[PDB]
């Protein structure tokens, strides 16, 4: 019954039983943010010299797995999530462990991709280019890089007017806008 | 007496507490939980419960049980996590792993999402200009004229947009 | 009447945990050999007691959760190329059959077939046209229009619109 | 010189049998199967022999040497397992991976999946009936008017085919 | 008590980086001088108290983004599996400051955002004209690559002509 806590209880050098795999990592890095749950660990915190085990390891019934992406925020301040592990299971970690900072990033991915999906695709550009026909060929060969042939349509069609007259064709073309 | 349990299931250990595996009482894992004279063999020299099922699966399961939601993987297939939870009869959840397989299912609809038309109308002047300061979103299907000879129409023009 | 319940297989490196009973669910099996508790495999356990099996054990987990529950189980992952191999080493004839029918359910459903239309001619009137196209039930495509003269009664437009049928 | 031989691919344990690591007598691992001399200074405490390699993808190159078949699961980088296959130096199975390489590299680049047209013509009745009933798989492309205000052809009609 | 350790001056090296442990040999992690590793390499003084109960040299840092690190040293050449983050690994590159990986890290990271490629490959138009009778021959006996687009009616109540037609090629 506690007499005064055990030799390992302010090391440099802390192993976390995550759910069942262990963890490695320097107690300093637990003192990133004073409000975690982890912090305590940062603290020698007596409380916990009974969710310690044989080895020393520190126990958490919470899914190894997720927390992964936690420690190593921790250690740097960055994101970092393989795009196979569920986002909403690293929230439901960022919160039991209550790391302000962190839920908040988890939460803009979380939007990020309900976001990457939404859309309305390729925003196109269209122009109305207009000739005779004696360069219309030209015109459609000449066009310039990138630009695609939508529609064209006659404008009259069965000789002129007079000794002069308007000019014959217009013709509709696009261009993308990624 | 003691907080803390240990689990060989199927192979690989995992630890949780006394706590997390009465969440729903009816289930197999219960019986851990109760400090069962009948499931004592069933440990070995390290003192975990031995289970004779595969763990892969039976992380989502242990997860439920703790902070009572869903949490599956990607990759990792719901039919076996279904098969999971009927094994280790859990009935909340069972309910919750086939909503995901009916919702997931239902998409493989090619079918797309509705496009809106509208049918714009203008003279041959502003025609240019009509097309090229096209509001946002809308995309160009096609034009006709209405014959190039009392105002009516010039040339009419059709155009789309998606509504997703 | 004995009851010696569980055993541990060293799968290719990586220990399995399961029962003697579940081991036996196909007697024509290399498995059903350890289930037996045969004397001609006492020099294929090591020390911690398990058995040793030169084979791969990530693709070793779908064939034993087979002899568990009798169901198909593979992550998104695992390539059933190696399903199929195991199941044939350890001899699970049942499981064979499964693992052969989802490659032909998969490898022939790469196979892209084109969709088809059905397309249809509208025939509306100037006023009404832009009636029509804004309220064309789901699915129809538009697709072309034409007018009939562009200048008695007749009909003014026509109209081709379009349907997918998936 | 017993019968199974245990390895320890950079640092996560694998086992299997002499005879696995015969099968290609050009290549590293031969020494391991036969008992060589010169590599037990690498053995460690377990017995197993030690080797400054990748694990993740060492299992299908031993794959491999039990079965003769190329396994590879979908996420793996096949260009680590061809690295892999040469430093260990199996012929057979670098020439395996350099047709996997190949077979889905220019994967994304098909010859431009060429295009059969026709011209459908009918008169002003049967229109509504040409387009509605059409032969599977052909596409509407365009249609036209042929003057309209003893008989002639009045609706011509084009239409196109995907040749796969 | 005998001598030495049957493995003391020993070509090994265990790591036990982030709580998984590592295998590798002495003449692999001095590839860069520069790097983190190179001290662990030649058996530095100043971390004979980051090893642990079983000689393995402890890193704080994520093993599941090491690996690539790693190989690169042991084959100088980057390997990603597609599930990876390939931030996480720059990450792990700056820490161990091997500069040659970081600067093919990061042009991984650009060649794939490097990659919105709906560029779109090319296309040349061209504008055929036929009368009436030979226009279903025109439109079937057209070229191979050459795709149809549109075609334009001209007047209709001398043998020249009697429709325009626009007709596309792509330009791979």
């Amino acid at each position: 019954s506690a007499l005064a806590q055990r030799p390992g209880s302010v090391s440099k050098w802390v192993r976390l039983n995550v759910g069942g795999t262990y963890f490695l990592t320097t107690r300093q890095t637990l003192c990133r943010d004073p409000k975690s749950f982890l912090y305590r660990l940062c603290q020698a915190d007596p409380d916990l010299d009974s969710d310690k085990d044989e080895t020393g390891a520190y126990l958490i019934d919470r899914d190894p797995t997720y927390f992964g992406p936690v420690l190593n925020y921790l250690r740097h301040g960055k994101l970092v999530i393989n795009k196979d592990l569920a986002e909403e299971g690293v929230l439901e970690e960022a919160e039991f462990y209550n790391i302000t900072s962190l839920i908040k990033l988890v939460k803009d991915k979380i939007r990020e991709r309900d976001s990457k999906t939404s859309q309305v695709p390729v925003k196109h550009v269209y122009r109305v280019l207009q000739c005779q026909e004696e360069e219309l060929t030209q015109m459609v060969s000449t066009m310039s890089d990138g630009w695609k042939f939508e529609q064209l349509v006659s404008i009259g069609s069965s000789y002129n007017y007079g000794n002069e007259d308007q000019a014959e064709f217009l013709c509709v073309v696009s261009k993308e806008l990624h």
